[PDB]
């Protein structure tokens, strides 16, 4: 996110180079995708410009599916966001700057001079924070669609019991390909790791080589009624 600050006091961003864009495409095209590209993009476009991000997202290689999903996620995110919160802390006067909108944030009818003039002017309405937030959200989902990262979505929570989270855990993993040497320990550590804190404490306290039957019995046998952890 290259940005310059004129000595006179005129904040101006730095034009993007083909090195960053090309490189980004070189990797994605070199293999495909990964959990490192998600943060890399957000870190490289962190608070960047609305145009730069548009070009970088456009030179993703040619993922029509990702483009439609992203644009759809942004439009729906802005529509709903505006539905619940029609206004924001910090009104404006008649004849001055206007309020934000999914149409001006999408970077379609919005201009660089306007975008900057807004984020630079009060109230503090950053158009990049929302752009990167939504853009990153969709990118993460789209990538997980054809990536093993989807399993990362299966984590233990108070919304459901341990027996439930674990069920969908190995279920989603075996849903594609999970039958080689993972059942040896790779899976035992993954489940026990993402497993709730309560059970975890009993697992490490129970000892190594713990069998699913033992660990499971301890988790449900914990305390008395075996009632899972409370809810937030």
């Amino acid at each position: 996110m290259p940005i310059v600050q004129n000595l006179q006091g005129q904040m101006v961003h730095q034009a993007i180079s083909p090195r960053t864009l090309n490189a980004w495409v070189k990797v994605v095209e070199e293999k495909a995708f990964s959990p490192e590209v998600i943060p890399m993009f957000s870190a490289l476009s962190e608070g960047a410009t609305p145009q730069d991000l548009n070009t970088m997202l456009n030179t993703v290689g040619g993922h029509q599916a990702a483009m439609q999903m992203l644009k759809e996620t942004i439009n729906e995110e802005a529509a709903e966001w505006d539905r619940l919160h029609p206004v924001h802390a910090g009104p404006i006067a008649p004849g001055q700057m206007r309020e934000p909108r999914g149409s001006d944030i999408a970077g379609t009818t919005s201009t660089l001079q306007e975008q900057i003039g807004w984020m630079t002017h009060n109230p503090p309405i950053p158009v990049g924070e929302i752009y990167k937030r939504w853009i990153i959200l969709g990118l993460n989902k789209i990538v997980r669609m054809y990536s093993p990262t989807s399993i990362l979505d299966i984590r233990q929570g108070p919304k459901e019991p341990f027996r439930d989270y674990v069920d969908r855990f190995y279920k989603t993993l075996r849903a594609e390909q999970a039958s080689q040497e993972v059942k040896n320990a790779a899976t035992e550590t993954l489940l026990v790791q993402n497993a709730n804190p309560d059970c975890k404490t009993i697992l490490k306290a129970l000892g190594p080589g713990a069998t699913l039957e033992e660990m499971m019995t301890a988790c449900q046998g914990v305390g008395g009624p075996g009632h899972k952890a409370r809810v937030l």
